[PDB]
């Protein structure tokens, strides 16, 4: 591999795989669809890695930091570059890989179910577009709509259902804001407003965050694998291509420290992207209580910079071009694997399946499985509604994932700070389970109780093993199954889930 972890830029499937879905039993015919994507490709959300690895590199030259001024021209080549992308894409914004995968995704979900979409053009069908208020997740809506409506050449543009609360009056006129459950999992939504204290939403959000914030065995893992005595010696000698033994010393015994503020001091002040207008691109200017205070730390930012660029092909052009594989060849390509391995530990600890003995992490998905499920009874109790396609984020795929026991996220870790999740003894991997444009739809056909087929990242697949489909080998599950066995006790209702 890469190594990109969660920045994997999206496997769009080949045309074999899109052409060789299941068909549903016979006596079946499609009355619903619907899906929850991550936003596509994207630059960097905030001036932060980057930010850091300046301040840092501005004290290396004031102290004589870099091993010479051939290898500080190269690095500071590489800040600056990258930075200057992300400031012209503004930070945080889809990047033309992004946009290029969505239309592929929306082209291909209309010809996945073109029968369905033709009959909701003829009887007054109606389309719901839903995004978290994210730019990046509506945006990734704009493309996919655009892809959707090209390859059912504009037969469906009169057939979206009106926001009542949209992203905004242009672009995204068709995105419902739905941060409930495109965002559950911070109180603060992404325009501006926050979830009402004592609502469940609230609820959700807030025991979430304290729960993460304080949770011993949590923090003992993270702890045990950023001390890796393999991962440790991974950052230093990832380090050791760039800066001396002195200056890396330095801040190993914390002589050196670094905030995302002007001077790099804690008390700095806010520091915005040179070039940015912070007005228009706030998040051109970093969290300041965003830190560099160990090789690990320095490392895993270099690591995110190396991928990022994978998700940047489009803006590393003109006079902001940006490398940062070189610092990953040969004997350092495993380096990256390592990094890869620490970044995803600190996504599946805080928002995947994390240790077992809890559900906090994943249960915060409930709100978005509630509504895959509802809009499917709105739809068989007569609702004109025939498809629910929703916009939304890393954080909202990898607890959805975990809570539906998708392939990749059924194993919990132990409950230990030290045998601890590896790639060796865990399935998880962000790549999978959360690239960029990562999606699960669902088709729904009916005769009755209605059957689902679930498409991941458009790879058909089976619905946890705890779920009885409608026959043997089958990829099609009763509605009635599936709300009883993705219930907390996932419990199957046996021979009467088959038809």
């Amino acid at each position: 591999g890469r190594y990109y972890s969660s920045k994997q830029p999206y496997v769009a499937p080949n045309d074999a795989t899109a052409s060789s879905y299941s068909k549903a039993p016979k006596g079946y015919g499609p009355i619903y669809t619907e899906s929850m994507a991550r936003h596509g490709s994207r630059g960097l959300s905030s001036y932060k890695y980057d930010a850091l690895l300046m301040r840092m590199a501005e004290t290396a030259a004031r102290d004589g930091g870099f091993k010479s001024e051939a290898i500080k021209a190269e690095f500071v080549k590489n800040l600056s570059g990258i930075t200057a992308a992300n400031v012209e894409n503004g930070y945080g914004m889809l990047t033309g890989q992004g946009a290029q995968q969505h239309y592929g995704i929306g082209e291909r979900a209309y010809q996945r179910n073109r029968s369905l979409f033709d009959q909701a053009a003829a009887d007054g069908g109606t389309i719901a577009y839903q995004s978290s208020g994210e730019a990046r997740a509506t945006e990734s809506g704009e493309n996919f709509e655009k892809g959707f409506n090209e390859a059912s050449g504009g037969r469906l543009i009169g057939n979206v259902s009106a926001p009542t609360n949209p992203a905004d009056s242009g672009n995204g006129k068709d995105f419902q804001k739905n941060p409930d459950t495109l965002y559950f999992h911070k109180v603060q939504n992404p325009d501006g407003t926050s979830k009402v204290p004592g609502t469940k939403a609230y609820d959700i959000a807030n025991n979430y965050q304290n729960f993460v914030a304080n949770d011993a065995t949590i923090a003992g893992a993270e702890k045990t694998i950023g001390d890796n005595v393999d991962v440790k010696r991974a950052s230093h000698d990832l380090l050791s291509q760039i800066f001396t033994e002195e200056f890396l010393a330095k801040l190993e015994n914390g002589e050196y420290k670094w905030y995302n503020t002007t001077d790099g001091t804690k008390k700095g002040g806010k520091n915005c992207a040179p070039g940015a207008d912070a007005s228009k691109d706030p998040d051109a200017c970093g969290e300041v209580s965003k830190k560099i205070k160990s090789e690990y730390d320095a490392a895993m930012d270099l690591y995110n910079l190396y991928i990022i660029a994978a998700d940047m092909h489009n803006e590393n052009t003109g006079d902001h071009t940006f490398a940062f594989d070189q610092y990953f060849q040969g004997a350092y390509a495993d380096d990256a694997r390592m990094f890869a391995w620490a970044l995803d530990a600190e996504d599946f600890y805080e928002k995947g399946p994390s240790y077992a003995g809890q559900n906090e992490t994943y249960s915060i998905a409930q709100p978005l499985l509630d509504d895959f499920l509802n809009t499917i009874d709105a739809r068989v109790n007569g609702g004109s509604t025939v498809a629910t396609f929703r916009f939304a984020h890393a954080e909202t795929m990898m607890p959805f994932a975990a809570l539906l026991g998708l392939p990749g996220s059924t194993q919990q870790a132990p409950a230990s700070t030290t045998d601890v999740y590896t790639y060796g003894n865990n399935e998880w991997r962000g790549e999978s389970v959360t690239p960029m444009a990562a999606n699960v739809q669902w088709d729904v056909y009916a005769r009755y109780t209605p059957i689902v087929r679930m498409l991941y990242n458009e790879n058909e697949v089976p619905f946890r093993s705890e779920c009885t489909p409608v026959a043997d080998g089958s990829t099609w599950y009763k509605l009635t199954e599936l709300k009883s066995c993705l219930a907390a006790d996932h419990k199957t209702l046996g021979q009467d889930a088959r038809i």
